[PDB]
């Protein structure tokens, strides 16, 4: 579990959003495991306006961070869930490093602010939904 709060905007994992999130829908992808609900209070998370593939991670499941080379974010495979089935995620990067259930949500961050959160893991390696090109974020 785990949220990015910048501005007036709660970012979370689409499969993890709550009855109040979906109530207060500002925008929602399937495809990229992002939901995005409006707060009433004002979040202060700054996110990053970058291409940079190295940055630090939250990870839950060890109550670590740990430091991690990521891809680009792309197009890549994912088994089904109580959550989806089969398919392609988009804008997704992946890293060596731990990651089980549970680790969701966990924050990727650069030396220039929030790059994303955890979406996908499994063989010692772990997803992160990218968030860098939402630019409408910060207006
Ligand atoms: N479709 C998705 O984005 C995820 C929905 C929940 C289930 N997904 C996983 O990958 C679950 C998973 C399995 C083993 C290790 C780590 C795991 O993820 C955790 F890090 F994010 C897929
Ligand atoms: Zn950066």
């Amino acid at each position: 579990s785990g949220a990015i709060y910048v501005g007036n905007y709660r970012v979370v994992n689409r499969h993890l959003a709550t009855h109040n999130d979906w109530a207060n829908l500002v925008w929602e992808d399937s495809s990229r495991d992002l939901l995005v609900s409006s707060t009433t209070a004002q979040g202060c998370d700054t996110i990053a306006r970058c291409d940079c593939q190295t940055g630090v991670y939250y990870c839950s499941s060890r109550r670590k961070h740990y430091p991690v080379s990521f891809s680009k974010p792309s197009l890549i495979f994912v088994e089904a869930s109580e959550y989806y089935p089969a398919r392609y995620q988009s804008h997704l990067m992946l890293a060596v490093g731990h990651s089980e259930p549970g680790d969701c949500g966990g924050i990727l961050r650069c030396q220039h602010g929030v790059v994303g959160i955890v979406s996908t893991g499994g063989n010692g390696l772990v997803g992160f939904a990218d968030v860098r090109d939402l630019l409408w974020l910060d207006e």
